[PDB]
């Protein structure tokens, strides 16, 4: 079915923001990396607002050519954005203070019903949500007891892994865990972390169904242009996988 591959053009803001100008603009942004290989875009709508903005989230619904993905956290200002953006999918993650787990996931088994409600307002306003957590068998039962269609496994420990023996082994917890998501029903994306020697073996994992990637294409993008980071990450995951 192939893998697609979803850009983060948050760190592009970044850029933006730090004299607080209008380039380079998340809106170009994201036509360059559609055009080059992005199956879809994804932006994080911080409260802080320190990087992407209302602004960039209203535009950008209306001229994406593909799919939005929203990365919020679950707080009552966010559901309800969410819910006029309509945006196609709607990625759960924490913020800051209590609503996250040591590795770095939403902690969704100790948030059950919190997070029942949240899958089930944006279900309702038709968007799939996707939740993001670690691979651990608790928090995968957790979401998909709550009714999320989606997790995205954080491969966070992954790339910061070591040792070789350190990243085979975390290698192995994604694909296990892959898998046992997929056996409760679950769909399953992965990429926080993922950079251009990582990706390759998480493609592989035959369970993943999108790999959502920002830091490591927009750092290449400064060196390269945007086009052909976007270029060499897509063109990397067809490799990886036929």
């Amino acid at each position: 079915a192939e893998l697609l591959l979803g850009v983060n053009i948050d760190h592009i803001a970044t850029l933006r923001n730090a004299r607080g100008t209008a380039y380079p603009d998340p809106v170009q942004a994201a036509f360059i990396a559609e055009q080059a290989g992005a199956d879809g875009i994804t932006v994080h709508l911080r409260e802080d607002r320190r990087h992407i903005t209302d602004r960039d989230v209203r535009i950008l619904r209306q001229t994406l050519d593909t799919r939005m993905n929203l990365e919020m956290a679950v707080t009552e200002e966010m559901l309800a954005i969410a819910v006029e953006t309509k945006p196609h999918f709607c990625c759960l993650v924490p913020e800051k203070r209590q609503e996250v787990t040591t590795e770095g996931g939403l902690d969704v088994a100790g948030q059950r019903d919190k997070m029942r409600d949240a899958c089930k307002r944006l279900a309702d306003a038709g968007i799939q949500v996707s939740l993001f957590i670690d691979a651990d068998e608790e928090q995968i039962k957790a979401a998909a007891k709550v009714g999320a269609p989606f997790i995205e496994i954080h491969t966070g420990c992954y790339a910061d892994a070591k040792t070789d023996a350190e990243q085979a082994q975390e290698l192995a917890r994604i694909a296990k865990a892959a898998t046992f998501a997929a056996s409760l029903g679950l769909k399953v994306n992965a990429g926080h972390g993922l950079t251009y020697r990582n990706v390759k073996a998480i493609a592989a994992i035959p369970e993943m169904h999108e790999l959502n990637i920002g830091h490591a294409i927009i750092g290449r993008a400064v060196l390269t242009g945007l086009k052909v980071a976007v270029a060499e990450m897509k063109r990397l995951m067809l490799e990886a996988r036929g």
